[PDB]
This record gives structure tokens, C-alpha cells and sequence, in this order.
């Protein structure tokens, strides 16, 4: 039987990557979503196509040395999936935090073979990073860290290869770094190696803002599909970072009120908007903690105690980090009323946090799907850059916001055809995996 | 302890280590006059040794070139190529054969290019390089064995996303073709982007001819906006026949203004009612004749050998010919006419007094590192048709043009305002083709 | 805090960043007990951060191998090359092809291989890789296309300079020939010095099948000498079937000891009266059939699956099969049995208890990267024939093979004795390693 | 059409092609008054354009080096590679950080090395490069990123059949290993041959930091019996304190002779009864302090700061510092205090009048392209353990040192001779020098 045979393939899967639960999670959500294609196309398992997309194409695990600036050396970790590229170079970001292990990289990049399939755009998955921890470091400390890590990295890179992007901890200030030394290494100007580049050496005009932005775009389509107006909505957005800065500012020039974010340390409530100004000021120039924002904002408590997800809202966007919304964050939500949860991050909502919303018809975005305009303004960037051209912002964002409204059609149209209508998770599995196997399939054993 | 102290003590050093090159220092010391408007605003523009990276070459090449002539002799020349800064984009920058090329004339050459081309908006960086050979009494074979030699080396270091160079004195059309061709023998494949000024059916791009000429006009008619005022119905003078005189010609009559006058060496012609473009290529492409030829046979217009073409009574001038061919008198004569206008399409042709004059007298002036950058901005069109594999219309890349011609005064008069030195568009060239440079190597890091 | 201290605390850091890989941690915790004893005496070692760079692989590479089986179906299996350390020279060491490999097990050997190659006196760094493939009842042309799809991936890390592989568990003269075959079409050109334990008319070298066994006998027989004892006339269990225990009861036989058991994973069998090499070879070379059938087949043999091969009474134990084979139980039953010396052909294949248990007991023992060091050690010399063109015999590279396993028992001897553990082989083979790679690294610079 | 006035026209065109570098230009000069006794008596050799070829470098690599000290200041300086003639064998020669260090200098090094590794007799061809970078006050780390950021341009020109380098004036065993490692890290192999000078544990050769000065003091041997004399009892002055100075000490006092002074850029020591070279190297090595410490610690030495060491009363001179260290002047008073042997272990340390005294004075005199030849000419033995994967012993590779300085002499004298210019051994080092790379440059044709 088909639920049989991908169960207990899961379960060799479980064997050969013992004590990778986050790879595990991914994993598994995706071949429950499998399952109902199998069963009325069961072609899709010939030719071990299964066995072959859930096994890396490669792994890349390597030292890094650097030298702090007392002369102290140390070695952290760096890692690079390549995890398939069906349908082109290998796409994914990198990762600085002390949490990164392969398993994580693992995920991330099974995760993003979906997500970057579901764009429509030509790009295959990978991710990478390192356990280094960019938190107190100098400007030189990071740079050296990003020399040393690209000092291996680039051999393994390029315009067609794989091209990395940032993520937690890998900013424009490293992605300059790490494409400063790439060249170096290389000896060639080659603006396709990365994205995430910045706006006078080959960037992307609305990149900085694309994964927060088109989160927002899904959360609208979402919205109006329950006949509803995202203008006049209580939003949560978790974390403090690249996306979630331009989450809030996307969903407040909407005419919502994001009343809350966070960083790790704790959350800020804020019941009458956030000011965007302020904040990045805070995270940007001064690198600092919400609490300083709290601290110079009339009415923004900062908060320790609870969770960021105890806020009365109609719409949550998780924008931090994986399973930083669980089962029980996701009952507190629908408590209070909460109708719509849109993910910015990779993977925030845990399984049981996913269970929950379907138990309490709260409608969920996928991260695959609702976060990936991201990635799709990084083809974008690789688009500008393999025609040496630069677009406009207005020209960026129509693109950007076109890509969220098919990838919302793709969703919704697949399952409705698999018969799960308004199940998104179903429709964005299925359809991001149908497109990678049709390819895998046309390309023989490899 | 002071910024000046600091800048001079640098410039001393780099004095030493370049010892016998004075273009480049003179390149460099006026590089260093504009730092210095910009570090007394904000001082970070040379943290992490900025100003020392830039102005060392990223790499500098210098190689043998054997090669033997057509009675069987060998001879050894010297190629060069300096690959200055690659921030931006790919070295970019031309190739000269000629006896007086060296290192230090191609490290002056190659530092200048890398703002000009930073100027431009575009996504390149910059570089030089050529041959001491000299081009002058050698046969086709000669030269197409010379550049087979110099490709022999040249290849491996060059390449679309490295280093894309293009053609300057003894460089020409020819040389582009014999070196595109036996850089695809060295290097087995057929790589349009290596180079630029390539033949049309083989992945050159339209408009080249004309981007100089075109571009000054174009830069011309925004500074006249600029000033509430339109080009339509203006006078304008334009020196010399050649290249950049010819298009700058062709363009501005087609915005609609009435050009007055050009020149050889030998003379020049007054045309009260405007050019036959036509007429002039034909002269000076086909026969190869002086402009006196040209006076003879249009109704209206008149020859002159006394005074100079400065003389008319003009709105516009733009000269078009060659260095130094427009002095403080001729900028005075111009300003007493009423002249409100210039701008430069040929290299340095106002003299350092006529420039004062102009600024005395409140003639807004384009300076030719702006105003005459339409050549290399084309350089770019080719590399990004090459990129895409299309070729564009006339029509289409002529519309480019002038979109990157209105950015690249757009950032002059933005930068020279932003450093209380409104509508002085040198200010605004020079320091607006550092900065762009500088923040590019600031994001990239100690390399 | 005290050196004591710090090691552990770094060892716990370490099982932190690599949790779930007992045998990388188990190979990791001894050599970290000896340093402890080389870092009171010269604290310097630890300087630059030279521990936490040794421990941590310069490179990993973990890819897919899919690959067709007779029937026409897709199978996927996981490759694994670790690169640790190359202070020395290129990475060098085998591929093992075993249902039970994973990373965690190709970093302990990858580790180990960093200071049994030091020992060697050659100049070789260290790595390993392998894959979960199981080479057990698969065709020629199965085991062929696996070999192919492997390096299909695997040739680009590799080469003469690089790393140069070579067998280990289920990888053998088989699959090193369409290993390298394959590689010479994937590199286009025949470079010998890739891979070692190829064959003898292509760029093999003579004893290198032997090499591991032989030397694995020779060092314990320097152990015997140091006790006043000698080898002819001992009693001597070899575990294990394949190249290492093949070779070490030839040798062993050879010098007058008798063999009285060996095994594969099946079973056990006892040889009262010693091995016939040629019906073992036979059965495990041609027939790659189970010691069952030697037993079977031989008068006066028998066959157990029951109890342990360690359970016989003997002088001598060899343990050559695998990881983690001899234990604390078998440690005890071996010495109060009445064994003095034990010799490690095999990987690891003493359990810590088991090391505990020598020791407390007074058992005289050689660790696997002193004792199996023969098998490397000879592959660097085939590298050297390569490199050289030249082609050896059995005699000279056998004569070199008997002065560096006893240059090897004299520097963990001296060693040991130096550091005040004497007699203590594993402190003096940990040490006498890492301080030649600690050097080299101290020499090379953060990198 | 006269010998002279053909070398003479080309010497003039040499001129104006590198233009400001006075020391090439000296090096050239004295080269080709030898190849116009060549070309008298055999006009072939300039067949071609040979000479035009020869002297000009095949490749030339100028680059930036950046790098950050331990305040995080960014400096920038600026690196040479020149690639002078491939003829024998791979480019071949050292690194030089100094900061007098420019093109000239490196162009001059080269040069020389070109005919020096053609004596040798082994396959090297000639190439040189360096940095101004000073080392002198710069930290381990420091260094080491000064020697990685070099070599992250470096590597890409370099290689073990490309170019291999090795150390000069201020690149010695620290340079090379920090050099060495990060090559490594560029290119992902461990390919020894890339560079010589290398540690013993990590692919260099014994004998390799002892050649020079034992290969000058081996040469001056050669010297002092061809005129019936020897070199026990002997008393002679070794300028200099560096690799090359203090091996020339140790060789000439084991030798029986006695060393009666030093010197370093600061001053010079008195040394009557001989120099403890343990001493010196503590100092120097170690302490990296000024020879003046030296003569502080010891009884009987005594540091001069007014004149020169050079108005010692010896019997034989070692120069062994740098280029033009002994003038006419100094020439004089050697010779008016009975200096009978001069013999050099620098490059060019005897200005053209120095040389002219020699000869005047009947002082026989080796040039350093001959008498300093140990060092390259035991790099290139270096190399061929490295391609062979071998590692001789110390009295081996000193054995074959011994050879090839008999043997550069033999040549020099025997050359010197056949030219009717008898015991000139900068003729005969000349000419033998020239007609090997010659001849192997007419047989590889025009490239
Ligand atoms: N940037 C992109 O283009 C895309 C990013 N994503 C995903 O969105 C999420 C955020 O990425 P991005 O904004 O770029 O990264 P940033 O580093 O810019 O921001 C990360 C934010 O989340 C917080 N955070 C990080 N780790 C944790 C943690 N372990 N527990 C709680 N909070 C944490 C950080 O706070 P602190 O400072 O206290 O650590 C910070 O406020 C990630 O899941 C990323 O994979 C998805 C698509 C695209
Ligand atoms: N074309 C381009 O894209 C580029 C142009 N330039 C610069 O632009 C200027 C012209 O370039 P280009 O048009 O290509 O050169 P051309 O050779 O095509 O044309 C030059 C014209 O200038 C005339 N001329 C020279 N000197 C004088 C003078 N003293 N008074 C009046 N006329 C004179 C020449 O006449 P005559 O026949 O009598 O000598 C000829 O008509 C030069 O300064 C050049 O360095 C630089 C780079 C590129
Ligand atoms: N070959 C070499 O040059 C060197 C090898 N070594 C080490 O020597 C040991 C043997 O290697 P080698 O002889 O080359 O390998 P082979 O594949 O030729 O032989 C392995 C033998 O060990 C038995 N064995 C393997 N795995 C297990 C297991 N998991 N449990 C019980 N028995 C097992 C096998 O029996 P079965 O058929 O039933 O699996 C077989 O008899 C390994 O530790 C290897 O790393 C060390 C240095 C050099
Ligand atoms: N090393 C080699 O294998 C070979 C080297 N050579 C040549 O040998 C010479 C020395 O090389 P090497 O010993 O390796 O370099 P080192 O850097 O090891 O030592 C150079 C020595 O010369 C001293 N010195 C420099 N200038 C003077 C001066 N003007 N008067 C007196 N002493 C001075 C330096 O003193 P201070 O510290 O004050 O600068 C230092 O003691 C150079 O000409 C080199 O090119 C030739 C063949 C081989
Ligand atoms: N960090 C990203 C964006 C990746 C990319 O732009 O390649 C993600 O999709 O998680
Ligand atoms: N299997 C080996 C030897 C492999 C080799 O010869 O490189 C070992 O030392 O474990
Ligand atoms: N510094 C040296 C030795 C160079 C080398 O060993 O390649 C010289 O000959 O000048
Ligand atoms: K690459
Ligand atoms: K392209
Ligand atoms: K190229
Ligand atoms: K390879
Ligand atoms: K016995
Ligand atoms: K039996
Ligand atoms: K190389
Ligand atoms: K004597």
C-alpha cells in the first residue's frame, strides 16, 4: 500500500539520519502531502525518484579558523547542502548561529527545494551556514569569519552551481563580505554567485525587502479568500530581523496595526502600531535589543515573561525561526480570536501548532509558500544579473507580488484538484513536488 | 595629525613607490583634492585603508610580446595590462599600440578610467593596457601576427566576467577582430563579452559610431533644463569633423537646434543654417579632404582661415576636436556673444583658463568626464546585449543612451549641490565617481 | 585550570558539536587522554588553537550514489569522504563499502589515519571515506556501476596531490580497479598516483595486498622481543577473514607461530594445528563464502557460533576485523587465559575496557595505528614508485616495509619512556604522531 | 654591423624601455660585454632576436597586498613576480621583503638568476619577486597575514612545473612555511614541489639552509687551490649576518679558517679570533637583534660604526649582505691590506669599479652567479626529492652540493679560458651561463 510503502521508506530515512529531528519534521509533513499524489499517479514513485529527492546531492561540512581581534584563534563549523537541482542551480541562504548544525542545514534545504519549485522560477535547493556566532563580534571579526568561511566555500559556488543568500545572522554586511572574497578568490566579477548583493555591485532593488513584503502579499490573498480586509487587522509578528522589519512595514502601509515583535531576549507590545524608523535604527545602526525600543517608545511594554503569541490578534506572521510557534502558542491564538497564520519564517509553527490550526478552521500559510518571495526576488536578482540590467522598485514589486499570486493560485487550484480545497500545505507540497519529479523524471538517473 | 597632513604624507609615500610616473601622480593628487571636501563631511570614506587600496592596482601585467615581421626578423615588444579596480564590475578599459605606451602611462590611463567608468552608473570597473608596437609602417599580417602574439598571453587573464577590454590609439576595429578571434583559439569558446568595439555580426552593438557625439548632446540639453530653458530652437557651435563632432552634430539638430559651425587642423566653416551630415561624411570618411571642400557647394554657408570658430555668436558650444583647442580668450569671446552653454565632447578641450572664465562669466560647463562618457556607456550596451544574446535596434539603444546620459547629470548636480557647490558639475563628476567606488569597496570588505 | 581541566572541557564541547557519533568520540577521548600527558610537559602544543583545528576536519563531503541494479532497479546509497588533516601531505587513507558506515564512524578512522600516517615517517596526511553499500551478493556489474556512480562524485576531491584512497572493509583489488578506471575517464588522464592498492600491471605496487597483515606481525613481534620472548612457537588468534587476518596468519605462520582461529561475522573458527592460507584464500577470495566452509572442509577445524573466537587460549591475539570486536569480557577471558600481547590490525578493535583491562592486567599492547600502520605505509610507498615512474620488488619493498614497522615500535617505545609511561604503546604512538603533525601545523600558518 | 655596435644598439633600446631601474641596467651591461665575446667568435647565438628575448621577461606580475596589522590598521603594499625565462626548466628563484624592494631590483635578481640556475647544470629556469613590505618589527601574526594575503594572489601564477619560489632577504623558514600553507589552502593540494626552502617534516630538503654559504665557501676552496694555496689558516670576512653569512662562517671555520668579522645594515663587528656561530644565530634567529648585541655579550668583539669592514686586513672576502655593498674604494683597501680571493654570496655586492680593482689588483674574484649558486642549486635537489617523493640524507644532498660547486667552477675557469679571457670567471660564468639557455631557447622556437 502507498501509506506503507512512504512509511516505511521514512523509516529507513530515520535510520540513515539519526538524531536530525528538524530534518525529520520537514521531512515528514512533505511525504504526508506525498502520499495523496501517489495514489493517483503512483508513476511518481518509479526509477527510486523518492529515494533520490530525499538524499542530498551533496554535503559540504568543513573548518573554519579565524583569529578574534586579541590574536585568539578560534574554529567553528560551516556547512553547505546541495540538496537538488532539478530545476537549476542550487538556491538557498546561510546561516550564522550558534544553533546550526547539519541536521538544521538539512531541513532548511529540503524545505527550500519546495519553496523555491513553487516560485515558478528556474532554481534548485541548497542551504548552508555555520555555527559561528556573529553576536559581539566587530566589523573585523565578521569579516574575517566571512573571508575565511568563503576561502572553502567558493570552489563549491557560482552563477550556475549554487548561489547562496543570507538568513539569520548573514545580513548585507556579510553578503558584501563573502562576495568581496568570493571575487577575490575567483579573479572574476561574477555578480551571479550571490544575492542578497548590495544596490551599487549588482543587487536587487526591493530584495531587502521581498520576504517580509510578499509574506504580507500571501497573508492579503489568504485574507480575501475568506472575504475579508487585511486594512483594520491586529497583527503579530515575531522577531526583529530582515523579515520581519518589512513584514510590519508592508502591513501597516495595508492600513493593519502590527501590535507586537520580538528578538530572543523577549517581545515589545506595542497596541497602536510600530514605528519602523525606530526600530531599525535600534537593529540596524545600533545592533541593539527591542528593549531599547520599549525604552525610547511612548506605550511599548517589553516583555520577558510569556510569549510574543498571548496578544489578541486576527493575524499571527511567525518571522523568526523554526518551531518558535507550538501547540499550545497556537490555542492561546485561536482563544483570542486569531484567523489567519502566514509564515515569514522557516518552519516556526510545530506540528501540533499545525494541528491546532486546522482543528479551529484558522486558514494557514506554509512557509514554502508564503515566504517565498524571498527567494523569488533572489531569481529576480539573478535575472538582472545574467542580463546585466537593473530594475526599477515599482517594476521589482509587481514581479514580486505577481510570483505570491501564483504561487496562492498553484496552492489553492492543486488542492482542489487532490481534493483537500483550501488545505495550502496540500496544495503547496504537491505542487512544488510534482514540478522538481516531472524534471527528475525527464533527467535519468543522476 | 591634520586631514591635509595626513593626505599630503600619503601622497609623498605614493610619490616613492611610483617614482617616474608623473601623470599618475597628477592623476592622483586630483583625486586626492576631492577626498578631501568629502572627508571633512564624513571622515569614514578612508577607514580601513580606502584611499590606500585604491590607489594601488588590484593587478598589473607586463609580458613579452614576440612576434616576426614579414622578411622573417623577429622583434619583442612590451604588452601590459593593469587591471586597477574591479568594485564596480570587470576591469574595463581600452588598449593602446603606440611607442609611448608604459607602465606608468597605463597606470595613469587605468586609475582615470576607473571613475569615468564608475561615472557612467554602470556596472563596471576599470583598467588599461597595450603595446610599446607600433602600428605605423606594419602590414596587415604584421599586425594581425602582432595581435595573435599579445593575445597568446593576454587570454588568461581577460574574460566576461574579468576583465573586458576595447580598443584606444592603434586599436582599432581591425585589432578588435584579430584579437577576439584568437582569444576564442586560445581559449576554445566563443565568448562575446571578452570585448567591446566588436564587428556587428559578431557581437558588436549599434550606436557606437554615435555615442560620443550623442552623448555630449545629450548631457548638453540637461544642463540647458536645467536652467528652465529647452534645446529646441538654440545656436550651437561644434569644433572639429571627426568621430565625436559628426554625431554631435547629427544629434543636436535632431532635438532641434540649429548647429552654426565645425573644423579641421586647417580651417573652419561657418553654416548660418545648419549642417548636411551627409555632405561631411562624405568629405571626410570618403575622400579624406579638408573642410574647405565642404564651403563651397551649400548656399549660405561661408569659409573662414582667420580668427576662430569661437568667434560666432552662439548659445551652445561644444567643442569636439582635440585638447587645449579652447582657451581664455576664446571663452571670453564666447561669453561677450552670450553664450550660456558648454560642453565638452573631445578630451580636456578647454584650458584650465578658459575653465575659470566660464565660472567668472556663468557659462554652466560640462566637463568631458561627464559629457563625453557616451562612448564608454555604449561599451556597456555591448556587454549587456552580449549578456542576454540579443542585439538591439538603432532606435532602442539610442533611448538607453540617453537614459544613462540624464542619470550620469542627474548625479552630478545631486552630488555637487550635496557638497554646497551647486550647478559645478566637475565637483559633482569627481566626487560622485569616487564614492560610488568607495562604498562598493567599503561593502566588500579588506580584499 | 589545570591542563586535566581544559582538555576535558574542550572534549565536552566536542561531543556537543558532534552528538551521536560514539566512535568518532570514543577515537577522539584516547588520543585527548595522551595530549593531556604531552600538554603538562610542553604547553606550548596548544598554542594558536592547534587542538581545536586538529579535531575538527579541514573538509567533509557526504553525496548521493544512485546507482541500477541487474534487475533494472534504483537503489540510493550514501558516499562519505572525510578530509582531515593535510599538514603532512595530501589526505590519505581508504574507502570502506559497509551497511554500518555512516559519518560518525568515517571521522573516528579519518581521525585515527591523521597519526597512524604521521608514524609512518611518510609523508601523507589523513582522511577515510566509504558508504552504506553493502558489496554482499551483488554481480561484477553491480558492485562495477556502484563503483562508477561513486566516483562520478568523488573524482573532483581527489588526486595524486590531493587525496589518494584506497581499500579497506569490502572495498579490495575489485573495486579498486573499477574505482580507478572510472576515475581515469572522469579526469581524462591515467594518474597513478590517485588511488593505491591498484594492481600490479597498473601501478601497483608488490606487497602492498600483504602489507597490512605483514606489518601487523612485525610490530607485534617487536613487542615479544622487548619482553625477552619470540614469536616461533606462539599461539595466536586472528579475527577476521579478509586482507589484514589473511596476511597476518600467513606471516605469523611464516615465523613459526601457529594460528589457532580466525573468523568472519558469521562465526568463529578453531585451528588446533594452524591455517591452510591457500583453502582459506580460496574460500574467501574465489567462493567469498563463510569460514563455515573451511571448517567444513578441513580435518581436524571446527565451527562455532556460539561464545567468542576470544575464548580460546592463547599468547598472542590479533584482533583484525573491525571496530569495537574486543571487549572488557574478552579482555579478561583473553588474560586470564594466559595471553601477554595484543596487537591491533584491525581499526579500534579494542573497546576502552578492553584497553583498561591490558593495562591493569600487565598485556603488552600495540594500538591499531602503530600496528596496522604497515598497510599505509606501503600504500605511500606505492605512491613514491608512482611518483617516480619506478616499479619495485617484493624483496626491496618488503625489506622497507620490516625497518619502518620497527622504526615505528622504537618511536612509540622512545617515545612512551620519554613522556615517563613506559612500555606504554598507545601514549607513545599519540604522542610521537601528533608531534610531527602539531609541528607541521605551527609551521603552515592559520589555515 | 660591428659585434659591439649591434649589442650596443639593442643595450640602448633596453635602456629606454625600462627606463628608471639603474641596477637591471647594471646587471644587463656586464652580461652583454660577455655575449659580445660570444658572438665574436660565434654569431648564431644572436639569431632569431635571442638577445632581444632573453632580456626581456616573459611575464611580469605587480600587485596589491593588503593587510591588517594587530591594531587593526589596513596597510597596503605592493608585490612582484617576474617570470624572466622558462628555457631549463620552471621559473626559479626567491622573495625578497625589503622596503627598498621595487621593480628594477626584482627585474635585476631575476636576471642574474636566469644564468646562476643555468650553471647549476639542473632544470631551472630564472625568476625573482619580493614586496617593500619590512618585516622587521612585525609579529608572528602579522607576517603570517602579510604571507597569506601575498599568496591569495600569488598562487594562481605559480606552481611545480610553473614557478617556484623560495626565500631572499627577509623570506626565510617562518615566510616560506606561512607561504606554503596558504598555497595549499588556495589551490587544495599538497603539492611540495610549489616551493623549496620548505621544513623537514613538511617536504624540504636538508643541507637547503646551510647551501649558500656552504656552496660559497665550497666555490673560494675551488678559487684558493687553483692558485696554490689553501683555505685552512685562512682569514676572511663574511659581511652580512643572514642565512647566506652564517653558513659561510660555519663552512669557512670548519674548514680550518678563521672569520674576523660581521657585519649587519647598522655596523660591522671585529671578530680577530673567529665568530661563535651559535652565538650569531641565537642572536639573530632567535632574539632577531643587531650584531652590536653580539659584540656586547662576547669578549674580544668589538662593533664598529665608522669605516667599513672592508678595511679588515684578511685574506679573503665573502660578501653576503645585498647588491653594491663593496665599492672601489673599498676594493682598493682590501687589496692594499693583501686580500687575495674575493668570492660572493650575495647578488652583486661588487660594484662594476670594485671589480675593475680586482682584476688591476690581481685578486681572483667569483661571481656571485657562480659561487652563490649552492642555495638554487640545492632548491632544485629539493624539488626532485619532492617529484620523486624521496628525502635524502643530510651527507648525500651535501655530497651533490659539493659536486655542482666543483662543477660551476670547472665550467667558470674552463670557459674563462676558451674565450682567451683565462681565470675571469665572470666571462666564463657568462658565457657558459648564456649558451645553455640559448641553446635551449633556439631549439624551442619563437615563443
Ligand atoms: N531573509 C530572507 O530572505 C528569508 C528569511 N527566511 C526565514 O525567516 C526567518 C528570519 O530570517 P531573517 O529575518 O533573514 O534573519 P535575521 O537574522 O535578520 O533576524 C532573525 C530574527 O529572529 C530572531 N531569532 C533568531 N534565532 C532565534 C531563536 N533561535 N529563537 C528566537 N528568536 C530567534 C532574531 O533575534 P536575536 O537578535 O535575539 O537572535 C532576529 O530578531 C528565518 O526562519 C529565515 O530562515 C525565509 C525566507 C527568506
Ligand atoms: N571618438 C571617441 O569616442 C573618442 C574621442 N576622444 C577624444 O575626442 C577628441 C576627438 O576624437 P575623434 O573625433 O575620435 O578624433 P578624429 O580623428 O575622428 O577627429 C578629430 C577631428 O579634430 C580635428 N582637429 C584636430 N585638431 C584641431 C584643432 N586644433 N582645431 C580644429 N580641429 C582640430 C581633426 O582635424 P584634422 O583632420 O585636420 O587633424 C579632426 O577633424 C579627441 O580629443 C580625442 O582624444 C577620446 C576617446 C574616444
Ligand atoms: N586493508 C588495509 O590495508 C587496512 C585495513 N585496516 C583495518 O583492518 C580491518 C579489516 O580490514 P580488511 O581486512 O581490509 O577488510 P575486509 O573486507 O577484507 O575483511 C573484513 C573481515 O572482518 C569481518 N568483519 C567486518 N565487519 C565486521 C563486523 N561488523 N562484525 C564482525 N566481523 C566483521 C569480515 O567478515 P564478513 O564477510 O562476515 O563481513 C571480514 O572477514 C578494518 O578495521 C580495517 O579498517 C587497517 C589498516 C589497513
Ligand atoms: N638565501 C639564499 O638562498 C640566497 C641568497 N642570496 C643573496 O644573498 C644575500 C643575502 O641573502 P640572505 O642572507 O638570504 O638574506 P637575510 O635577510 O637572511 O640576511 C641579509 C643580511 O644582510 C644584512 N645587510 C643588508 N644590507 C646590508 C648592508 N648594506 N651592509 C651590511 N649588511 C647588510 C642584513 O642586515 P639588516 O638586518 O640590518 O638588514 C642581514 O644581516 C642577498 O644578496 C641574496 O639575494 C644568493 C643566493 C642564495
Ligand atoms: N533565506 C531564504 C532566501 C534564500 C535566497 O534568497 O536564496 C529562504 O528562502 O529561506
Ligand atoms: N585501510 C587503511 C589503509 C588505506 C591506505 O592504504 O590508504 C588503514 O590504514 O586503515
Ligand atoms: N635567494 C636565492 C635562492 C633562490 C632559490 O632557492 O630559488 C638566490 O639564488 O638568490
Ligand atoms: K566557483
Ligand atoms: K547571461
Ligand atoms: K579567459
Ligand atoms: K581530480
Ligand atoms: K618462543
Ligand atoms: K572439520
Ligand atoms: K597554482
Ligand atoms: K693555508
Amino acid at each position: 500500500t502507498v501509506d506503507e510503502q512512504v512509511s516505511n521508506y521514512y523509516d529507513m530515512l530515520l535510520k540513515r539520519n539519526a538524531g536530525e529531528p528538524e530534518f525529520h519534521q520537514a521531512v515528514a509533513e512533505v511525504l504526508e502531502s506525498l502520499k495523496i499524489v501517489l495514489e493517483k499517479d503512483p508513476h511518481y514513485a518509479d526509477y527510486g525518484l523518492i529515494q533520490r529527492l530525499c538524499e542530498p546531492e551533496r554535503q559540504l561540512i568543513f573548518r573554519v579558523p579565524w583569529v578574534d581581534d586579541q590574536g585568539q584563534v578560534h574554529v567553528n563549523r560551516g556547512f553547505r547542502v546541495q540538496f537538488n537541482s532539478a530545476l537549476g542551480p542550487y538556491k538557498g541562504g546561510l546561516r550564522f548561529h550558534p544553533s546550526v548544525n547539519l541536521g538544521i542545514v538539512k531541513f532548511l534545504g529540503f524545505e527550500q527545494i519546495f519553496k523555491n519549485s513553487l516560485t515558478g522560477l528556474p532554481i534548485g535547493g541548497g542551504k548552508g551556514g555555520s555555527d559561528f556566532d556573529p553576536k559581539g563580534k566587530s566589523d573585523l571579526e565578521i569579516m574575517r569569519f566571512c573571508q575565511s568561511f568563503m576561502t572553502e566555500l567558493h570552489r563549491h559556488i557560482g552563477e550556475y552551481r549554487d548561489v547562496p543568500a543570507g538568513d539569520i545572522g548573514v545580513g548585507g554586511r556579510e553578503i558584501g563580505y563573502l562576495f568581496g572574497h568570493y571575487r577575490r578568490m575567483a579573479n572574476q566579477h561574477e555578480s551571479g554567485v550571490l544575492t542578497g548583493k548590495g544596490l551599487t555591485w549588482g543587487g536587487s532593488l526591493v530584495r531587502t525587502e521581498a520576504t517580509g513584503y510578499g509574506c504580507v502579499y500571501f497573508v492579503s490573498e489568504m485574507i480575501k479568500a475568506k472575504g475579508e480586509s487585511i486594512s483594520g487587522q491586529k497583527i503579530i509578528v515575531s522577531g526583529s530581523g530582515n523579515v520581519a522589519t518589512y513584514a510590519i512595514e508592508k502591513a501597516q502601509e495595508l492600513g493593519a496595526t502590527v501590535i507586537g515583535f520580538s528578538d530572543s531576549s523577549g517581545w515589545v507590545h506595542t497596541p497602536n502600531g510600530v514605528d519602523v524608523a525606530k526600530l531599525r535604527e535600534i537593529k540596524e545602526v545600533r545592533r541593539a535589543r527591542v528593549s531599547v525600543y520599549a525604552d525610547e517608545i511612548e506605550g511599548a511594554t517589553y516583555h520577558t515573561d510569556g510569549s510574543i503569541w498571548d496578544l489578541k490578534c486576527d493575524i499571527a506572521l511567525p518571522c523568526a525561526t523554526q518551531n518558535e510557534l507550538n501547540g499550545e502558542n497556537a490555542k492561546t491564538l485561536a482563544d483570542n480570536g486569531c484567523r489567519f497564520v502566514a509564515e515569514g519564517a522557516n518552519m516556526p509553527s510545530t506540528p501540533e501548532a499545525v494541528e491546532v490550526f486546522r482543528e479551529r478552521d484558522i486558514r494557514f500559510g506554509p512557509g514554502k509558500a508564503a515566504n517565498a518571495g524571498g527567494v523569488a526576488t533572489s531569481a529576480l536578482e539573478m535575472q538582472q544579473n545574467a542580463s546585466r540590467d537593473s530594475w526599477s522598485f515599482e517594476y521589482t514589486d509587481e514581479r514580486l507580488q505577481v510570483i505570491m499570486k501564483n504561487i496562492f493560485k498553484t496552492c489553492a487550484e492543486t488542492a482542489a484538484e487532490y481534493g483537500h480545497e483550501n488545505d495550502y500545505v496540500v496544495g503547496a507540497n504537491i505542487a512544488g513536488f510534482k514540478k522538481v519529479a516531472d524534471a527528475m523524471l525527464a533527467q535519468g538517473v543522476i
